[PDB]
């Protein structure tokens, strides 16, 4: 058998525990983390390959209750490419039968969490003391109670507890959030609203009803419905890209309460389309967005990372849910093995790090490098729209249509295995 105890209740963790709890021999128990909101930032959406994971874990039913797709007609539309200036069309992304979908992070952790069974969650308390010797972990808890298990996977998000443990562990430096020098005001708009703001300017309605992403100089801003399509989710972003390499006040939150002027000043100078757009959002908020380093490794002993606190990425592809979803399905799939047991588990964490984190370093490279390229800063492209609509329709297949499957039939061929 396998004791594994995880830590932290995102969505990485809760997807992970419900299907190791489908095994008979494995024993899990999910232990909540620091709460989080500033994390957030720009929020949660789900590729074609984190609705694939969704379903290898078996959380199609939750997935279904609760995320938000674009209506038929549009539904296959990842998002429409439009020049800031006048809203003249570039092109568009085609995500066939998954399209844009996107959730309230609240929703979709609450639904995972009501199909734990009994007893696995054990919540209400907190990690203060985490040790492992010969291949047993021992963690203390603030109710006096003791857990060990042979593997304690680290869950607890951007700032991760548990990540200075494994960068310890192998020597390496820590590894804290870096602040991207891009800020994104966030706000949601009536369609009616929106519409009639729209039709003001002479703007095609067409606007409301399918996902966009308006394109400028250090900036660019995305629209798309949710709720049916009665509620339109904007998220303005800014970026300065001077000298310094920005930072973020040590003290301060990572989201604010943001006043209407400044945000439209933030965009003065931009088309007709973008400003009406950002007039209509009431209360906005800014949010300051980090993401983490490429770490050298995912693993010490038998701790070991995934999600966020692995490879926390910046959302230009919508590609951080989707890498925690593929960390807990590639786990899952060799820990719920028969062949699977504690002598063979540093093997095991080896063929994660080995095929793991290669793809989510990759992913976090090359969603630093989209938001270049959705602000006109690409080397090669710049502001050439010819090339910028045709790599957006092609750039983003690497990362839907990954076959997770050939990845653990590599692993399991390492392994000798099967």
């Amino acid at each position: 058998g396998l004791r594994i105890g995880i830590v932290g209740g995102g969505i990485s963790g809760v997807a992970l525990a419900l299907e190791l709890c489908r095994y008979s021999h494995i024993q899990v128990q999910l232990f909540e983390a620091a709460p989080a909101f500033g994390e957030v930032g720009a929020g949660v959406s789900f590729g074609p390959n984190a609705v694939r994971a969704i379903v290898g874990l078996g959380l199609g039913e939750a997935y279904l209750q609760v995320a938000d797709r674009t209506s038929e007609p549009w539904e296959d539309v990842w998002f429409e490419w439009r020049r800031g200036s006048d809203a003249s069309y570039l092109g568009a992304t085609i995500a066939p039968g998954v399209g844009q979908s996107s959730v309230h992070r609240a929703d979709f952790i609450d639904a995972l969490v009501t199909h734990l069974p009994e007893g696995i969650a054990q919540f209400g308390k907190r990690a203060t003391q985490v040790e492992q010797q010969g291949g047993e972990v021992q963690v203390l808890f603030t109710d006096g109670t003791e857990y060990r298990c042979d593997l304690l996977i680290g869950a607890d998000g951007i700032k991760s507890a548990l990540r200075s443990h494994v960068l310890e562990g192998q020597g390496l430096a820590p590894q804290v959030p870096r602040f991207s020098g891009t800020c994104a005001y966030r706000g949601m708009v009536d369609s009616l609203h929106l519409r009639e703001a729209y039709r003001a300017h002479g703007i095609d309605e067409h606007l409301v009803d399918v996902p966009q992403m308006y394109l400028g100089l250090d900036g660019h801003i995305l629209t798309f419905p949710v709720r049916n399509g009665g509620i339109i989710n904007v998220v303005a972003f800014i970026s300065d890209r001077s000298e310094p390499k920005p930072t973020w006040p040590a003290d301060a939150p990572w989201v604010r309460e943001a006043s209407q002027r400044e945000m439209l000043d933030a965009f003065a100078g931009w088309g007709d389309a973008a400003r009406a757009l950002l007039e209509c959002i009431p209360a906005p908020t800014l949010w300051a967005l980090h993401d983490l380093a490429e770490l050298p490794g995912y693993v010490h002993g038998r701790v070991v990372l995934i999600g966020d606190a692995a490879h926390a990425m910046l959302p230009h592809q919508g590609a951080g849910a989707g890498q925690g979803l593929e960390d807990a399905y590639f786990l899952a799939r060799l820990l719920g093995d028969t062949q699977a047991d504690a002598g063979n588990l540093a093997e095991l964490l080896e063929a994660y790090d080995d095929l793991r984190r290669p793809r989510a370093c990759r992913v976090q490279q090359t969603s630093w490098e989209t938001g270049e390229l959705y602000e006109l800063r690409d080397p090669v492209v710049g502001a050439n729209e010819q090339l910028l609509g045709e790599n957006l329709a092609t750039r983003f297949d690497w990362l839907w249509n990954h076959d997770l499957d050939t990845d653990l039939a590599e692993a399991r061929a390492r392994l000798g295995w099967e």
